[PDB]
């Protein structure tokens, strides 16, 4: 199936100061976790970089492609301290 | 891939009184059907328990994980009488 | 898993006059690409036929079922001239 | 991904008998169940029409594409008498 | 899709030794890794309990269902000593 | 899921000849096509470099990861001359 490309990525790094739900509502797919909701974030990173529909493809170094949601969800839930995410905006 | 957990679930039971689209717009994924739209439901259950982005993981006893959407869609379409759903809210 | 059906489809044909993002924000799944966003389209077709949550199942003749998003995304990105899409509205 | 073929299918029909296993070890995949191994001498129809590597795509009327192995396996295990399968030999 | 069985699991335990490969060729699938081929004579436990076509579903405590093969394979490759597997024999 | 390896790849190159089948029975999976079975004696390069269980991951320049088998199979079937494959031997 010849045509195949990138999916340009951008980073979103934040500090997980306990007492905060990242605010991200997620949806699992083959390439990562789709953002369903983003209640006006609490990280300049999320607020000025993320939007509904964006797909988080890597979390703290772990590629999310192909991972069962039970695994990816656990990764997000265990976020403590410096959180770093790679994201792609699927708008051809 | 060590970290792996639950996905806490909650139930939504309603009475399928003919003449009503459940109002649920769906999206298929590996763990179930994602709710795309929920036009102000017509079941105290849906209205006070469901939101866009929630994932229905079981319908009338049939687990939706891994099912082709052609199958899950048919299950919803054939809903008649007591409808019972297990749902998870993917917000780490 | 006995129950299995159709997914009625409808078409959306437009003219790709350069200088326009189709405006479609996409989400990959097993049957096609889910529309995440549809900024008030620029094609009578998209504006009067598409809505958030709809799933594009075929693009210019290529069925999108089972295709890696890296492939489908590339197909949309390379759209030039007469664009034809088959879509399904997942509302049981 | 342009090239996409419809696969050739042949039929295998037999009558299961108590105490006589089908003798097929199955491996699930997106289009059906691959015969990972088979014991010759169980049923004449299997010996005459099936070979290691063949992929069973329909079992007693139910299409196996996309089904979780827990469902496909249940279908095979639940057949006490008539067995009708559609199969493809994946040897390009 | 109503019929859906919980698969029978058996345990295989061994102590890996330097210079002695497990001798198993693996094929990934949704529930685990199918033993596509195996060389007899490597480990007594494999010779006594495993056969071509068996599907390894858990490896040293990690469930293999849904894992990308790049992860499952890494788990197998990383075992230098104790190996504990859960396995199912898919022969309906 | 932390552990995730990049798999070792080797090349297989041959010139297909009319009347001489490749002799490979393929089984689709997420990373490519497993050689479920193969008939020795067809091509010297296959006899010298391939074995049952090997997984073909690229065919004549097209990566096979994630492709529907209907597409991968079409690629193999469409090769009338030069055949260049990338392959991995999944034996941890």
């Amino acid at each position: 199936g010849i045509p195949r490309n990138s999916l340009e990525k951008f980073n979103v790094d934040l500090m997980k100061k306990a007492g905060k739900e990242l605010g991200l509502s997620l949806s699992p797919n083959e390439i990562g976790c789709t953002i369903a909701d983003l209640i006006q974030g609490q990280y300049p990173e999320i607020d000025s970089k993320l939007q509904r529909g964006d797909i988080i493809t890597k979390f703290n170094g772990d590629a999310l492609e192909g991972l069962p949601f039970q695994v990816s969800y656990a990764l997000f839930k265990g976020a403590n301290g410096k959180v770093s995410m790679e994201v792609t905006r699927p708008k051809p």
